[PDB]
């Protein structure tokens, strides 16, 4: 039986017309133009000798606005010139002539732990791929990115609004993948710098576990559902030793509580226990726990919420 | 070690793009409108006190070019009048009196069991989402559909040429989704009528297992290989009897032998192996073998071919 449950992107339409290549020297990536404004990764601006120990301010001041190429490839093709230029963090802010004429209505934000979003994976500009992505709680995520990679973008979407929240940069030793917000601080303790870097440990996201035990009893499978409760505060120490996030429950969660009539506390005794083992049983076709679907999306896709 | 595969799909602007709304009656569901042509499920015909046995002949009879509202919302909004319907298998053909200015490059074509195609979800003419699934051994999909949802498409892309190769119909009992290829067939033994209907066994895809294989060796995962091998002719009778399709190599697959010196008999043996247990240890984070990857997924998001 299948749940009803699958990765379930935003449409990138939207995210589609602001994707352009952005080009210094022998360096190019993708970059998003929004209004005058083109965003793209700061390290379009390093010479490949210099990656692992860029000086990114020597750098940036020795640009001038003919440094940069931009270019716009699909649907309304474009050569964009760049009339001023800024660096943000890991990021530049690049001033362009033209305004792009499908900007979305956007903002800006950073996302937490557990949650998702939308990529859209380009390489020179082009569209190529889009998929979605929970925030690992060491601020990593589990991508499919590639050489040429650097600047594709990720988001969420409230309503008509795009929240852009990822700026790719960089892919780690154990094949995860980070980047910056659009504030331009990279994701967790990262440095847009090619060094190994410490990675802090992954860890199970609670809440997203709670949320697919519930869609679980919302497809008829609720084997795992006893009286026995542990409470938030007991179930928090616990997941400390265990490699489990803190459960902080929200709206969504509570939703899933009332449909159901499973109370929280029942679920967080079931992990408790099913972290042990599943003693050969399955739920959704799983014999391990799953964290990579939210409350929201248990909602949306199977409630249609 | 995350593998650097994801669930991906095409970019979905293009298909948005061709997206609308189509009523009838008091029925409602979506359309896709390329040229002067909009198509969508028949049932859109059927009243709510008809749906277990339509007589879709007479339905079509009793239906003028003003029995259909055809409406396109986001984007380059727009009425369209009809001017001609008429039937194909399951499907209407509306011609309408604007051609959409926005139709792709497109061909109609039908995917294969074990093939992958992206889904653009709509509700009500407006596209809510987008993700990918392997056509299953039983003509069905693992998808994730509400109601309103029928006459969202799949399809797959060859460069720019956008192939459109599903148009969602229904759930079955067991959670999938089925729905027809735009010659007007469904897949599969299915009817487009609402009874309970024969549902075939589903396999694992072979090939896709073996693709899946190859990615763990691509990640420096290869426990299960040794020199032992079974042959294809060997492999295809033991699936008939193991509820596993039959292999049929193709080129994508060689490249995969090819890249990394394991050959394909290795695998199959491996395969026969693995699926009387794991022996407790994981292949890229999973205890059970894995059928939703193709060939051309591991060779595009690894290989980067
Ligand atoms: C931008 O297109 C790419 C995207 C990468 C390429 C492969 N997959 C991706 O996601 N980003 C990079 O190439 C970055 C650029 C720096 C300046 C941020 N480099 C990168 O990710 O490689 C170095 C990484 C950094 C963390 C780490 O462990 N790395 C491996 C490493 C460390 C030290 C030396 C070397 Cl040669 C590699
Ligand atoms: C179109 O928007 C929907 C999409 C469905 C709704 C829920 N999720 C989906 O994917 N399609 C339908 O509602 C179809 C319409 C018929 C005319 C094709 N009906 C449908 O899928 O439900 C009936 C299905 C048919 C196979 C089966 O086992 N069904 C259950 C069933 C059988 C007999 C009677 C009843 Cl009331 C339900
Ligand atoms: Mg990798
Ligand atoms: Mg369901």
């Amino acid at each position: 039986h299948h749940s009803g449950l699958v990765k379930m992107s935003h449409p990138s339409g939207d995210v589609e017309a602001c994707m352009v290549q952005v080009t210094c020297g022998s360096m190019t990536l993708n970059g998003l133009w929004l209004d005058n404004t083109v965003w793209c990764p700061r390290h379009v601006m390093c010479p490949a000798d210099q990656l692992s120990d860029p000086n990114y301010d020597a750098l940036l001041i020795s640009m001038t606005n003919h440094s940069f190429s931009v270019q716009k490839h699909i649907g309304a093709p474009a050569n964009l010139r760049v009339v001023g230029h800024a660096m943000q963090g890991t990021l530049l802010k690049l001033t362009v002539d033209v305004a792009n004429p499908s900007t979305p209505a956007y903002t800006f934000t950073t996302v937490k732990p557990g949650a998702a979003f939308s990529v859209l994976a380009c390489y020179n500009g082009r569209p190529t791929g889009t998929f979605t992505v929970v925030m690992r709680p060491n601020y990593t995520i589990k991508g499919s990115f590639l050489c040429g990679s650097c600047g594709s973008v990720g988001y969420t979407k409230e309503g008509s609004v795009i929240n852009f929240c990822y700026m790719h940069q960089m892919e780690l030793a154990n094949g995860t993948h980070t980047g910056s917000a659009f504030d331009g601080t990279m994701y967790g303790a990262f440095m847009d710098k090619q060094v190994h870097q410490v990675q802090l440990t992954d860890k199970y996201c609670s809440v997203n576990v709670v949320a697919w035990l519930y869609a679980a009893i919302l497809n008829g499978c609720a084997w795992f559902v006893k009286p026995n409760r542990t409470s938030v505060v007991s179930f928090n120490e616990w997941a400390l030793a265990n490699q489990f996030t803190e459960f902080v429950g929200t709206q969504s969660v509570d939703m899933l509580a009332v449909k159901t009539g499973v109370a929280i506390e029942q679920l967080l005794y079931a992990i408790q226990q099913l972290y042990t083992g599943f003693q050969g049983k399955q739920i959704l076709g799983s014999t391990m726990l799953e964290d990579e679907f939210t409350p929201e999306d248990v909602n949306m896709q199977i409630m249609g919420v």
